[PDB]
């Protein structure tokens, strides 16, 4: 992981030389791919036996060429949740080797999970998706447009990844990713790659395809396009890159790769706002259904850390340590980049989710639950700046067992506050004047959605992870048993 990445890249040359050398590194060796298409070949014959004239499609990670180590294995069975339950049955029935099957109709595309033993592979199979074929066959032509793509979006995936600002949560896809990587390089002056309306225009006959009532058609090869006029380099582009999207409007600018275009939402939405198009803190259109948002899952939050993080990197980006390279130094170029972040900048990333309660009842709840069964002195969308002495967030077992066997020997909120009271005197101490106190954060709750942030403030003894994992499990706890009084 940091050791490969670290000792390998920081041998190589320039920041380019590391990016390309990374890339070489996370791609699919020969072996894996080979397995990957004896899989696919177990799939494709199988349900062959049972849907005649049936093709499984690899789509996705596979076929983008933007494969990793380790991707999952997306497929597409071109012949509606009862049929789904009839593949799944038939993957944990019938082709050997996949064991772990389970049915997701519940996502926006309905999906067969499956593990395949003897390969250790996972996947997904989707009874309907052909988007997903194009557009990576789109992402694949785009690496092939321009030699400079795949070095810019593994290297932006796994900063991303080491980031938080990409995952299966409201955080961006890495489809979601590579698009805003690609609709960059389409945006620069001199352009890198073509935008998807002169794909579409250009193409070439018999490419003609149709998904959905949304074009789908782009050439198939590189070679009839001529290349790009962008003399940059890749460190140039990457710090390029940073600085753009730091700069950028997210809330009022739908991007369009088809147009290769940033489009006011403030009424610059032409087509009346195709119908189905999801409006939010970040607005990325799919080069071909314009109708959907693939950032539409993207929260607040992860938009305004996505802009700050970028900001940061851009800074980065013009020190000394970027440019130059180092001798010994183990930290120069792209390693600080691909460096993850701190445990507790990326917990106080994740928020904690709250039970429904209207919104005063619920802050009014959360400060009583901070003020008593917890030690916090606390003071004043809404925000709350704690502090503790003591370590609250373990211990509460031997304290409630030691509680309840005094009374053995001799509802909610005071009870537990009698433990964390009990935890404080024997015995983490007296507190004391002048203070300073062991952890500082702040929590804050905004109207929608319902969730609490908590940032650290201070935190000598880095426990503040302990912290955040036990509020995790702990306010949800505090608000439903105040309800349930």
């Amino acid at each position: 992981d940091s050791h490969q990445l670290a000792k390998a890249l920081a041998e190589a040359a320039d920041v380019g030389a590391q990016m390309i050398k990374l890339v070489g590194l996370r791609e699919l060796s020969e072996a894996e791919r080979q397995l990957r298409s004896l899989v696919v070949a177990l799939m494709q014959e199988v349900f062959t036996e049972f849907f005649p004239g049936c093709v499984v499609h690899p789509f996705g990670s596979s076929i983008n060429s933007f494969d990793v180590h380790g991707c999952d294995l997306d497929l597409f069975l071109d012949l509606g949740a009862a049929m789904l339950e009839l593949v799944g049955s038939i993957l944990r029935g019938c082709v050997p080797g996949v064991y772990r099957v389970q049915t997701v109709p519940s996502a926006r595309r309905p999906v067969v999970k499956f593990c395949h033993r003897p390969s250790g592979l996972h996947g997904d199979v989707s009874l309907s998706n052909r988007l997903a074929l194009h557009n990576s066959r789109f992402l694949s032509l785009c690496s092939e447009l321009d030699g400079r793509v795949r070095p810019l979006v593994y290297t932006l995936r796994c900063w991303a990844q080491g980031r938080g600002l990409s995952g299966s949560g409201p955080l961006l896809s890495n489809y979601a990713l590579t698009l805003l990587v690609i609709y960059f390089l389409q945006t620069r002056d001199p352009p890198v790659l073509p935008t998807v309306s002169q794909l579409t225009q250009k193409a070439g006959e018999g490419e003609q395809v149709e998904v959905d009532g949304w074009d789908c058609s782009f050439p198939r090869d590189a070679s009839r396009l001529e290349p790009s006029i962008n003399v940059e380099p890749l460190s140039s582009l990457l710090a390029q890159f940073f600085s753009a999207v730091s700069s950028w409007d997210l809330r009022g600018s739908l991007l369009s790769l088809r147009e290769g275009q940033a489009l006011p939402v403030a009424g610059g939405l032409p087509s009346n706002l195709w119908e189905g198009l999801r409006l939010g803190p970040l607005n990325l259109q799919d080069p071909f259904d314009l109708s959907h948002n693939v950032a539409a899952n993207v929260t607040s939050r992860v938009a305004g850390r996505l802009q700050n993080c970028c900001r940061a990197a851009a800074n980065y980006c013009r020190s000394l340590q970027y440019q130059r390279r180092s001798s010994r130094g183990r930290d120069w170029g792209l390693l600080p980049l691909l460096q993850p972040s701190s445990p507790s900048s990326l917990l106080s990333a994740t928020p904690i989710p709250l039970p429904l309660a209207p919104f005063t009842q619920l802050t009014a709840a959360l400060v009583q639950v901070f003020r008593e069964a917890l030690g916090c002195h606390i003071e004043q969308s809404a925000s709350w700046r704690c502090a503790l002495w003591h370590r609250v967030w373990q211990g509460r077992r031997r304290a409630r067992r030691r509680l309840q066997q005094q009374t053995k020997e001799g509802g909610w909120l005071a009870t537990e506050a009698q433990v964390t009271q009990e935890l404080k005197g024997l015995s983490g101490g007296e507190e004391r004047p002048e203070t300073e106190p062991l952890l500082s954060f702040v929590a804050s709750v905004s109207p929608a959605d319902r969730m609490l942030t908590v940032t650290p403030l201070q935190d000598p003894q880095g426990l503040f992870p302990d912290l955040h994992h036990f509020l995790q499990v702990f306010l949800p706890q505090a608000i439903r048993h105040l309800k349930l009084e």
